[PDB]
């Protein structure tokens, strides 16, 4: 550190990551971009891949949510115990972005039209995380092993969205259930979700949800 | 007999990195075929964590989605950079990668026709981070982060393959990704590889289209 988040005023794809951070008790600057400002077009010229999240970590500029996500997982100790739960980690973690894609394909090119086909085929998309969840521990603990993860964090966010979107589309599934109230209940977390920084913000940045 | 096992389709699609990896790095595999018609009896899919394939085995370990398995093999076979901070330089390239991988597949299997034209005019500002990174590391004649090779390599490489037979010539704009790819290319073990039946006879893609 220190930390600086650089991205629009929306959750979007930095919602897990500054949950990480509340939660692992680390300390964060927020550097808003607006869209008037992203439209000057200097910021996004600067950009690697000419998009944001940007994140800054002392000397180190990074892009790429996931990146971030891995960056912070590795160098705070949230990756698993060893290479193999590392490796569940990541199957977890790639899993949750395919999902996340394709709920940001819906929510910004064809919200209308697909929202229909989009929610009747949720539960099918959900399942793989209550299975994964069965098989570890019981799903009483983490998404993989007994520690906390980054994937835990990316996979929380997924489900909060989804429960949005789709209310009530965690019903049929009882270890996804209760993974949710039980990390949404740890402390800093807690404090972090229920602050106006979080709920004061927009989780797209079209209104739509 | 081998500890690795790829389970896919025949096709070099999202498996042709990690095979190139495993070969240069002179790791021994085997190849399980799925064939359409096996997929379309649902059984297997089912079975799939995300019902689809890649699917991956080392020893007892299963593991789906591409890059987890390039990931795995970094870890294991010390190709994901020197120290965190390169680790993380080795995962901002493959996210790039990824990126626009998707991209690809979504032209080559929902809108080759319409979208082709625009996707090439497209593809130079999609390609330069990549140059950008080549020149920002030693002047881009080693690798794409640092000075020893990392799976971010050997996606990277993959990409501007497949692009150079979606766009041929993408790289004349680009001399250090060209010689990149040469460079890469005529690595001993990956040379063989590249040119060997097993690389040469499977289709990029599963529709017949590149
Ligand atoms: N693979 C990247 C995607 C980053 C991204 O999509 N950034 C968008 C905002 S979040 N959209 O769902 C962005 O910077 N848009 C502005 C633009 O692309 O000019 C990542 O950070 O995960
Ligand atoms: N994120 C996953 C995507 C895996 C994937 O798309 N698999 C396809 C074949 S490769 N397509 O470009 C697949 O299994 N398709 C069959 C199906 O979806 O029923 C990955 O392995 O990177
Ligand atoms: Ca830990």
């Amino acid at each position: 550190p220190p930390y600086t988040v650089v991205y629009f005023p929306v959750r979007g794809r930095c919602a897990a990551l500054r949950m990480l951070l509340a939660d692992q008790g680390q300390s964060w600057k927020e550097e808003v971009v607006t869209v008037e400002t992203w439209q000057e077009g200097s910021l996004k010229a600067s950009c690697l891949y000419g998009q944001l999240p940007k994140f800054q970590d002392g000397d180190l500029t990074l892009y790429q949510s996931n990146t971030i996500l891995r960056h912070l997982g590795r160098t705070l100790g949230l990756y698993g115990k060893d290479q193999q739960e590392a490796a569940l980690v990541d199957m977890v973690n790639d899993g949750v972005e395919d999902l996340r894609c394709k709920y940001i394909s819906l929510i910004y090119t064809n919200y209308e039209a697909g929202k229909d086909d989009y929610v009747k085929a949720l539960p099918g998309q959900l399942k793989p995380f209550e299975t994964l969840l069965s098989q570890n521990q019981g799903g009483k603990t983490f998404i993989v092993g007994d520690q906390i993860s980054f994937a835990d964090y990316n996979l929380l966010d997924l489900l909060l969205i989804h429960e949005v979107l789709a209310p009530g589309c965690l019903d049929a599934f009882p270890l996804l259930s209760a993974y949710v109230g039980r990390l949404s209940a740890r402390p800093k977390l807690k404090a972090f979700l229920a602050s106006p920084e979080y709920v004061n913000l927009p989780i797209n940045g079209n209104g739509k949800q």
